[PDB]
């Protein structure tokens, strides 16, 4: 439809800031899916969740990432109008599957920390399997039934570029934006509450071990930084988008297209940081990754 190219200034550093995320989310994730399969020591029921999250994130990195990069910098979608129906249905499922995987990971961590004695019996491969079969089903029966059937555009077509050629977007309407808001919100309160309880337990154990403020301070800092890193990496990536989505539906669609693409990448990018935080932050994973890179 000859839509305005909307080309940016020659400061095209964006390619070297957007493509690196795809390279990370592909290579560092494929290197994690191998360390859980080759080695026979990492076959624990709590590592299957991490492997499933890694696969769901590698799917994003290998399918949606590059096309999203091209669409965001060039603002013109040169890949055919056929894909627009499938591309918008891939990330909508994969990101929510990753969010629910994070929810079960937090639940698992809370169960392990709060209840250490009867941990093996209460959390087996089945529960790990059950967690995986629910999140995926959840990310598939929402994305397909809300986005593929085109039931999210029942009234709003005033965003001149859904009514064009070569334009693809996800303009949630008034009714279904509340459903999306709840989806993102439900698995966040539980995770925050569980991490708060874990931090309180860690502080109590640090208090018990010593006995001196100068000594408890280091333990508190150590126990708080690990949780805060994950909390920030999740919130500052997911929050920006949901806020924008909730504000244009009830609001009369005021949002320049040159920022919406930037905002979406904020949710996407959480993909490049998820494996580097949940896998590489530990000694064991860091040894296996080192061995895989080497000849052996």
């Amino acid at each position: 439809c000859i839509k305005s190219s909307y080309a940016p200034w020659p400061r095209a550093i964006l390619y070297g800031v957007l493509g690196l995320g795809a390279l990370l989310a592909v290579f560092g994730n494929l290197l994690v899916i191998i360390a859980i399969l080759h080695f026979k020591q990492l076959h624990t029921p709590t590592n299957f969740l991490v492997a499933s999250l890694a696969c769901a994130d590698f799917l994003v990195g290998v399918t949606v990432m590059p096309f999203s990069t091209v669409r965001s910098v060039e603002s013109c979608w040169y890949f055919g109008e056929s894909y627009c129906k499938f591309h918008t249905c891939f990330d909508t499922s994969f990101c929510f599957a990753s969010l629910f995987h994070l929810c079960c990971i937090s639940i698992d961590r809370y169960i392990a920390v709060t209840d250490p004695l009867t941990y093996p019996t209460k959390f087996t491969v089945s529960v790990s399997g059950l967690c995986i079969a629910l999140s995926w089903f959840f990310s598939v029966t929402y994305s397909f039934s809300i986005f593929y059937t085109g039931a999210n555009e029942e009234g709003i077509e005033e965003l001149v570029a859904l009514t064009c050629v070569g334009g693809c977007q996800a303009p949630l309407n008034q009714n279904w934006v509340l459903l999306c808001f709840l989806l993102f919100f439900l698995p966040t309160v539980v995770m925050v509450f569980l991490y708060g309880r874990i931090f309180l337990v860690a502080k109590y154990q640090a208090r018990k071990i010593e006995g001196y403020k100068e000594r408890v301070a280091k333990r508190e800092r150590k126990a708080a930084k690990t949780l805060g890193i994950a909390m920030a990496a999740f919130l500052v990536s997911w929050l920006p988008y949901i806020i924008d989505a909730v504000i244009d539906a009830y609001m009369n669609f005021i949002t320049p297209a040159y920022v919406y693409e930037i905002l979406v990448w904020c949710v996407y990018y959480n993909s490049a940081m998820n494996p580097l935080i949940y896998a590489f932050f530990y000694p064991w994973f860091r040894k296996a990754i080192k061995l895989i890179v080497s000849g052996k």
